[PDB]
């Protein structure tokens, strides 16, 4: 009943917006970030609507003195952590010294990739599992035997991808098959904002996507490939045909560890044409480059020329579609399924105002916070979604704005 | 033996390493622009290479004072003019102020298009004329009698296009035809604001004694261009088709093609996209941000020439003449890009040429009115060798 959140941007809107739909589980909420003024627009946008209690804070999640000052002052039963993936350590170290609970919905990734001791670790790791993204559990899962001894709880990437596929893995193991063995999660974004080119987020993340080498898990053994490299064609449902490509994701990492006997787990993601070639466009021009320069670095003056950061929620048309197209065994007997959720973007903007990316994002993100708060998923410990019961989450996402399909003997990408 | 070179980008760095090439003609040479430090370091990288004594100046050449101060303190006999369009009428003042030679490489345009009587004239022609480019030979063709009485000579447009392409002209119509009817240049192939009004300004060609001006690139047409291959052109308006209308003769029509490619053309339509052509901290307009972003990685081939039609001995004749140039062995040479390379070098022999005494005549000239021989020979001899196909391959 009295929740802290963390972080005030297009997640935490939609996060803060459902967590007020359901004001009997959440009687009170402090809603504290970097920018106070964020938090104070939309305190004014939701007070009047809801009978939860909302107060609000400037903080710096980046100093652990500052977040612990906060939840002693506040006294919050658990932190729901959307703020920048940069924060995990410091908002985690923070719960484990006052008792209070914590939820997240993205891995960790050190702001300075420059530092020794989180290089050492990283590029040991490069070394003995194969694969090279900045990010990966590792760091959090460490926490497990101080959450547990704290009797405290830490539910991992708890948006939709990761989370809800991983509940989505969870749900097809517990009553569609006997043993899974290959996953394949298909990111579909098929909204149309009305410009030639746009960014929905921080412009260096897009750079990140189709830049970043890309990975996948095969029998026991991390794969990494160069960029792009492997493209794919497939017919989302309510969406239509769109190039798709294989990229590296979290969750990659937790459901091999989870899913028993999983032989191959794949991630791919959307991309139009356009776009492609919008961007390796910006790139030779080297106006996504970080070089600083003078006389202003470019990649954020671009960000300045570019369209309204988050004015994009009332203009763009169309769907997204996430999911995971399964194979397995039951009975003996090889058997697919695809489990998936279709957003529709001027839905959500009329609902809360924002974009299908955030609203698919910031609805589990409520669910699991409302989860171990009232109880369901409140164990000791570090979590991933795949380890919980997933029923209860299910429900949820059907009563709370995104129900998902499921197709027995659906389309393969290969 | 004497001569003052002002600018000192990348046509002029060509332009006087080649002149340095040929020391028993140029004995000394004196690189001045805006910017000294160019000049210095052009200046190191080059004598020791060569036997021309080298010297360098900071000059405004936006000032006539300081030229003349310039030119009677360095008593050069000619300038070569390898700054930008602005500066011409600056430079030609000085010349005749000093009684010295002048060669440049495009005609004028003024700086600040939006100035009061400058309008004045250019619109004024805008309706006699026709065509709406912002430059024009007018303005230096009217130094004709000044030129001519002071005995001195002053040489328009000495680059490739203009240039070679009217030398070619002259050529043609010297040893090949009774008379031109047709000419048809073609141009295949880091400033965006060049590139941005390349696409976006009106094009235009002439036709039966009137310039006939269309939406800027409404005209596609495809060539298979030797030693490149079949590329995309577009009809744009080009400096020379005046200087050729007038001085050729008979001649019917003359147009002027120029290639795009897709890559590019999609390059340019995703910045202007992204806002990165648009012209307006609070303080900055984006085209100008763009230019502070920009050798060995370019690879590729330029091919610049023209399709003459016309009668020789009352049949109808086609000839095509045009100069294959590939990046990289102009880069191994001097250093850059094809573009400079095929302006450099027209630029160095009009200006030897000029004052070696072969192009000595008082007055102001575009290069088809005189003997294209000694030109061609020189294109040879200094790194642009040409073609001369007779039945070529047409466009249309
Ligand atoms: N499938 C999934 O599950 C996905 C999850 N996400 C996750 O959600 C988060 C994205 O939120 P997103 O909508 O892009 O958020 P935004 O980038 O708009 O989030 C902005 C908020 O983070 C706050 N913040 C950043 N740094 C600090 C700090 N040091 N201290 C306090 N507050 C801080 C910001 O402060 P300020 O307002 O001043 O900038 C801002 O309010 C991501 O970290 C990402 O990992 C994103 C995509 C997919
Ligand atoms: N085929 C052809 O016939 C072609 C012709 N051209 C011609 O070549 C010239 C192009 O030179 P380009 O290679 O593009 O040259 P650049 O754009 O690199 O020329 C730069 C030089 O111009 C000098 N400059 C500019 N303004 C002044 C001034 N007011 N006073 C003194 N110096 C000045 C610059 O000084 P600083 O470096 O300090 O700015 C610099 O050295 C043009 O005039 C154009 O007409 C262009 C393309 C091909």
């Amino acid at each position: 009943s009295r929740l802290l959140v963390i972080g005030c941007g297009g997640v935490a809107q939609v996060a803060i917006s459902k967590i007020c739909q359901d004001s009997e589980t959440f009687t009170e909420i402090m809603i504290a970030s970097r920018t106070k003024s964020k938090c104070d627009d939309l305190k004014a946008k939701l007070e009047g609507k809801t009978s939860t209690k909302i107060e609000t804070a400037a903080l710096d999640a980046d100093k652990v003195e500052e977040v612990i000052a906060l939840i002693g002052s506040y006294k919050p039963e658990a932190v729901l952590n959307v703020a920048l993936p940069y924060q995990d350590l410091t908002i985690m170290d923070a719960c484990l010294a006052t008792g209070v609970h914590y939820i997240d919905t993205a891995n960790y990734e050190a702001e300075d990739t420059e530092d020794p001791e989180w290089r050492a670790i990283y590029e040991k790791r490069c070394k003995e599992l194969g694969f090279t993204a900045y990010f990966d559990y590792s760091w959090q899962w460490a926490y497990q035997e101080k959450f547990k001894e704290a009797g405290l709880t830490a539910l991992l990437g708890s948006g939709f991808d990761p989370g809800v596929t991983s509940v989505f893995s969870a749900y097809a193991l517990k009553h569609y098959f006997d043993e899974i063995h290959y996953i394949d999660i298909l990111d579909c974004n098929g909204g149309d904002h009305g410009y030639p080119f746009a960014t929905n987020f921080n412009p260096e993340i897009n750079l990140r996507e189709v830049s970043a080498p890309g990975s996948y898990w095969e029998d026991g053994k991390w794969v990494e490939v160069e960029a792009m490299s492997i493209k794919r064609e497939y017919d989302f449902p309510q969406v239509g045909q769109k190039d798709m490509y294989l990229l590296h994701h979290e969750e990659i990492e937790s459901l091999a560890k989870n899913i028993p006997g999983v032989k191959r787990i794949r991630f791919f993601m959307t991309f139009g044409q356009s776009y492609l070639t919008h961007m390796k466009c910006l790139e030779n021009v080297g106006l996504l480059r970080t070089d600083t320069i003078n006389f202003i670095v470019p990649i954020q003056f671009l960000k300045a020329l570019l369209p309204d950061p988050a004015s994009l929620g009332p203009r763009t048309v169309g769907k997204t579609n996430i999911g995971c197209i399964f194979t397995g065994v039951k009975d003996g007997v090889e058997k697919t399924i695809y489990i998936y959720n279709v957003c529709d973007h001027q839905e959500c903007y009329a609902e809360v105002g924002s974009q299908a990316i955030s609203y698919t994002t910031g609805v589990p993100a409520m669910i699991g916070t409302k989860l171990v708060m009232n109880g369901t998923w409140k164990q000791a410990g570090v979590y991933n979604l795949e380890e919980l019961d997933p029923d209860p989450f299910m429900e949820a996402l059907n009563e709370y704005g995104l129900p998902w399909v499921v197709v027995e003997n659906p389309q393969m990408v290969d």
